[PDB]
């Protein structure tokens, strides 16, 4: 993995998506050489950094045009982006505009969750993959239940991550927000 | 329990301990009100002000004189410390002044956790209690090892608390750093 | 606190809850001598118990014949049970039959989470105090929406806590399922 | 990542570690198709199948003859195994017939944690990632302590994880016990 600190930050912009759960991320999606995929709410670029380097081409979505600058700085510095097709714009509109897709991990809402998700289900090719990062407890109740409504079969794992800090004398827990992943399959 | 927005606080000054973290701690301690307790490490005061409320004397120490400020200010705001003795200085030398103890809650050790176990031992009135509040890593491992060659019954309980809080459009999980008691048998 | 091994468990009756979690729920609800609480859910005891030795009186309902039952049993073999009512039956029913209560702690809904929650502010007094213990994903977004839309100050706690085990003369952490407590503005 | 439930478990050998927790050992050790590996403890085989499909050459070593056999059926069932070299025995006797490694991950200690890690240090290529699984509260603070005193920058990430469960028409969450991952320098 690209470690967090060596993703330049602009804080209005959150991200990067902390690594030890980018890590199962991509160990959920089990990214291939051959599939498409799309970050929708790239944010700074974390979970699209590391999916460019395993895909064919990603799909990069945010509404905040800062969020794409920034997501497009990060990919020039670690020398990746050129299978990156940035999308500024609101999810809904640019997922219409893409391919089908074999992964999609929706980074952000907006408070479009079901309607982002009703358009990946369309776009989504079988044996697809659909992950959902969700740090709103609303979104963990949320993307449960639009993707058991879709039709598919619906899993959860909530995360809850501590990092020794070497604070003067000893080690200290420092825990970072829980997030959870919800995601799709069996 | 007095929520922690409810306590003054001072920059140089950790503290209030957790509320959920001091709950739990006031559950271990069983307080009487013919206990004497001693709070080594006050901070901000949590623990002595609930220390306070239920004993019939507690004996508060910090090396740090705003500690000792803060936790005044925090005692006079909620009509508590008629029986709170507070004392500045270096917990070892402190601690041999005070009489014998029914209750002994370690909030802060600064190296000398050890030296603070073992005069706790000695002032212990039978049927007594210790409880250390561990954030670090190494204040874990030597409590336990430390109150086990003292002779002790221990345990361990760790707390990974998460709270929500209105985030931008919705609620967020805000975790607090997870917080370890380490316990003496009752 | 009570603790959770002197508890007699029995195998289609859940509990007792966490003592931990237990713990909180007393420091949230805030037990006075002259309340009068009512534990919708009772199961094993754990939370009935509690209340049984710090308020007025206690009504403790269940659906199954075998909970009230057990409850029945742990609180005799501790001594206590007789400003307890236990009323077996569903939630709603029972709960018309009561005064007005001080502290509702909603140990199980079975579906009807909103009806009981509706019915209980209707007969909550003023101060009143409502705690819902939920191990279930909706319930913990179910309870969020229907004290908003009741009128109340929601919070929520969710709790991960983890105890110390002994294992090759060492030390293993062992967790417990997270529970969330979401609770109204006292 | 081969799911846990693909894993045949033999009832007196421990494991396979959570996938949550592969995923990131992964994450860490960065495996290279020319790296030379060593999991020290193999167990139930979590860690070696992962890097027998990822590295060029695995040493997998343990105590017990059963966890040997149970890492070869694993490793067969997955058609895999014909670059894991196991080798049945006390760990540090082990470590010292095997070449140099690029990536050691320690699985289980038994006691020898000290001297298999100032052993793995001695073998350890130029780059070299080191990693050690601690479920036990002294192993956590062991690694530490030993990695600083070889020389190593060291980092400690405890991971809390639940996965959610269908329970009364809901979703339970349901806790695994915390692991922390002791991990070294560039
Ligand atoms: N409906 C929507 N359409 C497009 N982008 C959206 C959106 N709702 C939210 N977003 C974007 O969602 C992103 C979530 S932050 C994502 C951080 C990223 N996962 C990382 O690891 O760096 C933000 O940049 C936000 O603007
Ligand atoms: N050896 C020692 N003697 C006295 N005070 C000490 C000490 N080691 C640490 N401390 C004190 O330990 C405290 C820890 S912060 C404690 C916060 C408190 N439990 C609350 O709930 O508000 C600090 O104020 C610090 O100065
Ligand atoms: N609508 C309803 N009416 C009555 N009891 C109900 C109910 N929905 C769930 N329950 C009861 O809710 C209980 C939840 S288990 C509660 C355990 C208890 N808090 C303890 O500490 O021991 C079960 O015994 C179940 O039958
Ligand atoms: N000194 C030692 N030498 C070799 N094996 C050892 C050892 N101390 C402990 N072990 C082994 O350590 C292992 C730990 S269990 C490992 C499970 C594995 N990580 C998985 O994912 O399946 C056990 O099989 C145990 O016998």
């Amino acid at each position: 993995m690209i470690p967090d600190d060596e993703f330049i930050k602009n804080p209005s912009v959150p991200g990067p998506t902390a690594m030890e759960v980018r890590c199962l991320i991509m160990c959920l999606a089990e990214p291939g050489k051959n599939d498409v995929a799309v970050d929708v709410g790239c944010g700074t670029g974390g979970v699209t950094l590391e999916l460019a380097g395993r895909v064919r081409r990603v799909y990069a979505i945010d509404r905040n045009p800062e969020a794409i600058s920034t997501t497009e700085m990060n990919l020039q510095r670690h020398g990746l982006g050129d299978n990156v097709t940035l999308m500024e714009g609101d999810a809904p509109e640019a997922l219409c505009k893409i391919p089908d897709i074999d992964i999609a991990v929706v980074g952000g809402s907006g408070g479009e969750l079901q309607e982002i998700l009703r358009i990946i289900k369309d776009k989504l090719k079988p044996g697809g993959r659909i992950i959902v990062t969700a740090i709103l407890l609303e979104t963990k109740f949320e993307a449960m239940e639009c993707l058991r409504d879709l039709g598919f079969d619906v899993n959860i794992t909530e995360l809850n991550i501590a990092r020794g800090r070497a604070l003067d004398r000893g080690t200290m827990m420092v825990s970072r927000n829980p997030v959870a992943l919800i995601y799709t399959g069996v």
